[PDB]
């Protein structure tokens, strides 16, 4: 291909302690005809707060995907209380044509905020 | 006075004004696993909704709030990225409180927010 | 309400209002610095209500400082940003409410404004 | 690990891509409370600025990154609220650090963060 490996990329950090997240765990699905939900990939990110590998532009086809991120973990560890569950992030892919993804999420205890970045990779 | 134990707050980040008639619908976890309604609502002309729920009715479990983001920015002929934004969380397990949801919302980013209110005593 | 100016400040890391938040409003002067407008700290709700009124309140450039520097100082949590400002022109198109809310973390804060308008 | 020393990335909440030429000026205060210009560029292609200073320029004191928000905006034809976004630090006191300050930005809203580490060693 291309500059890029791979089409869907998460990026997390922490504002607490400015710093990238490490080890969070992300989940991601697609929502099946039925509506039911296949588990498309899972990885954990790495110390750049950042997690490659994820799918390939051929796995990675239309449809609406489902980004599940475990972020009561990364707290408890911590020692920190935090008030919600996981950040899940819900969109729909590849539907203009066939592009690169960026999802970023910032971290805080109480609150989060997710950001998507979508680039057509061929212009 | 915090009559409600839920009350759901939103914004828009471009247009400097209160998201309203947004779809907000409230579920919560069942003891099998399952996601039953618990309310349903939009928000007004302020960005805010209450009157979800009554301290009574609103007791410990899973919750799943979730915003239908999506419609909103369409009908301002906007596409945006999300399907919808929803905010999971375990309320009133440490006792009967009070929560506030606070979204900030845009095309393709949005912030959430929990503001726990502490009963008076 | 009779609030033309107000603003709102919240705790991110622990999910409450931002209390004892010393803010200062200044006002841009034709002459071109600026010169102090307002000032206050944050009450127990969070906000800052009853900054000016809809007479003093005229047209022009707004700086909004907010001190979270102190803020997180007290707490025993050394931040990162030395304060956080807010610069805005105001009824330039109308005599409108400006609601300048902020949420605050260590290492991040954000900031967003709301611009009412009077009804009734 | 970082390795320019203080760097800069905008973003565009409403389109969900980089924010592109917007204009950066750093300063450094003097210690009469004087406010020197120390560096300046725009943002590329990416989002992102590269270059503004080395480790040896880069000394210990206060610094200032001004971002003119408001010119990207009306390029597109919008009115923003702000004048511009300023994200006003202390730099290297507790050691050399890498620096990058990131900016969300929506023409009513802006959040800002950063991420310090310490330097490859
Ligand atoms: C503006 C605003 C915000 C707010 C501000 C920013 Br900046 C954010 O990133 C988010 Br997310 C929410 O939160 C509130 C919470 C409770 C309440 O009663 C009123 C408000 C309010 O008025
Ligand atoms: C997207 C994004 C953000 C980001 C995301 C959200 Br959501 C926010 O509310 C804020 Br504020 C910043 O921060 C970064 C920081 C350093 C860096 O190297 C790259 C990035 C990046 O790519």
């Amino acid at each position: 291909a291309g500059e890029s490996k791979c089409p869907l990329m998460v990026k997390v950090l922490d504002a607490v302690r400015g710093s990238p997240a490490v080890d969070v765990a992300v989940k991601v699905f697609k929502k099946t005809a039925d509506g039911s939900w296949e588990p498309f990939a899972s990885g954990k990110t790495a110390e750049s707060g950042e997690l490659h590998g994820l799918t390939t532009d051929e796995k990675f086809t239309e449809g609406v995907y489902r980004v599940e991120l475990d972020t009561k973990s990364y707290w408890k560890a911590l020692g920190i209380s935090p008030f919600h569950e996981y950040a899940e992030v819900v969109f729909t892919a590849n539907d203009s044509g066939h592009r690169h993804y960026t999802i970023a999420a910032l971290l805080s205890p109480y609150s989060y905020s997710t950001t998507a970045v979508v680039s057509n990779p061929q212009n």
